[PDB]
């Protein structure tokens, strides 16, 4: 369950994470339509894009 982030996102709307570029991150889901994962990092838990991330074996 390890992605990485493709692009820096600023935490924007209610319960959203910001994220830096080439961070790691652990999924815990997604949203109605896909378009946003739920994800932890080092910094907390909160939804990002789901565009802005991708797996990443360790």
């Amino acid at each position: 369950n390890l992605f990485v982030a493709l692009y820096d996102f600023v935490a924007s709307g209610d319960n959203t994470l910001s994220i830096t570029k080439g961070e790691k991150l652990r999924v815990l889901g997604y949203n109605h339509n896909g378009e946003w994962c739920e994800a932890q990092t080092k910094n907390g838990q909160g939804w990002v894009p789901s565009n802005y991330i991708t797996p990443v074996n360790s």
